[PDB]
């Protein structure tokens, strides 16, 4: 039940978007807001989050990246914008990457503190 995590997410009317997407061997969105950006990302937007070489794209979205910890042990985010600006974050679980995106106004540590608690979740469950 992916959707039950979007809606968690979603709950508190301070974020505009969200989504998990698998990203081993064949990426794939599992969840995401009907309607909005991220329900689009393409496996090569995810190719490009998780890569080696390390603005980017998030379903079309043109983002810049904030800060970049993605594939940094212990920490395992990104924090981004969209390029009225909005900000993301984007976190790295065994099997996943969730990203959430907040509206107007919404802090950046708080997109942050959301994205990285609801990850840390995600991983009690091996996923």
């Amino acid at each position: 039940g992916w959707n039950a995590y979007i809606d968690n997410l979603m709950a508190d009317g301070t974020c505009q978007d969200a989504a998990i997407v698998g990203y081993k061997d064949s990426p794939s969105v599992w969840a995401a807001v009907p309607g909005k950006t991220f329900v689009n990302i393409t496996p090569a937007e995810v190719g490009v989050l998780v890569g080696k070489d390390r603005g980017l794209t998030l379903g079309g979205q043109k983002c810049s990246v904030i800060r970049d910890s993605l594939l940094q042990d212990g920490e395992f985010s990104m924090d981004l914008r969209t390029k009225p600006t909005f900000n993301v974050t984007v976190t790295k679980t065994d099997k996943t990457l969730v990203l959430l995106m907040g509206k107007e106004g919404v802090h950046g540590g708080l997109i942050n503190k959301k994205c990285y608690e609801m990850a840390s979740h995600l991983r009690r469950s091996q996923y």
